C-alpha cells in the first residue's frame, strides 16, 4: 500500500535532519521509500528570529498496517526529536505525519486519516502534489482541485 508521509522540522541544521528522517523511514520494516518531494521552506510566524521549518513529502510503500506504521513513525520522531533533552512541545520540533494511507479513512482516537488538517497546510500539499499531482483524496477530491481552489503562504523550495 502506498502511504504518504509528512516531514518537517525546524531542529539544528534542519537539512541533515530531514536526512536522518528519510534514512529511518526507509529502514521501517516491509516499507520501501518510492520517492521524496522536493524540500520546501515555511518561515516562522512573527517577528521573533526563530529557524525556518524545513518541509517535504514520501511515498512510502508499505505491507504494515496503519496502526504499525504509525507506531514507526512515533517512535522515529520520538528518537530523532529533542524529546528527551527538550521538550514534547518545542518549539523547535521533528514531525513526521501519515498524510494518507491507500484510499483508507481511518477515524480513531490513535489515528485519523487523511491527517485532519492537510487540506489546509500548503507546506504538506505543494509538496504532495509534487510527487502525486494525479492524487485523488479517498472523499473523491482532486488534489489539483484543492489547490487552485484554497489558499496557502507562498511555499519556496528550501
Ligand atoms: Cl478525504
Amino acid at each position: 500500500t502506498v502511504a504518504y508521509i509528512a516531514i518537517g522540522s525546524n531542529l539544528a541544521s534542519p537539512l541533515e535532519q530531514v536526512n536522518a528522517a528519510l534514512k529511518a523511514l526507509g529502514d521501517i520494516p516491509e516499507s520501501h521509500i518510492l520517492t521524496v518531494s522536493s524540500f520546501y521552506r515555511t518561515p516562522p510566524l512573527g517577528p521573533q528570529d526563530q529557524p525556518d521549518y524545513l518541509n517535504a513529502a514520501v511515498a512510502l510503500e508499505t505491507s504494515l498496517a496503519p496502526e504499525e506504521l504509525l507506531n514507526h513513525t512515533q517512535r522515529i520522531a520520538l528518537q530523532q526529536g529533542r524529546v528527551r533533552k527538550a521538550e514534547r512541545w518545542g518549539p523547535r520540533t521533528l514531525d513526521l505525519d501519515i498524510m494518507l494511507f491507500g484510499n483508507e479513512v481511518i477515524n480513531t482516537e490513535r489515528l485519523t486519516v487523511p491527517h485532519y488538517d492537510m487540506k489546509n497546510r500548503g507546506f504538506m500539499l505543494w509538496p504532495l502534489f509534487e510527487i502525486a499531482p494525479e492524487l485523488v483524496f479517498p472523499d473523491g477530491e482532486m488534489l489539483r482541485q484543492i489547490l487552485h481552489t484554497r489558499a496557502f503562504d507562498k511555499l519556496n523550495k528550501w
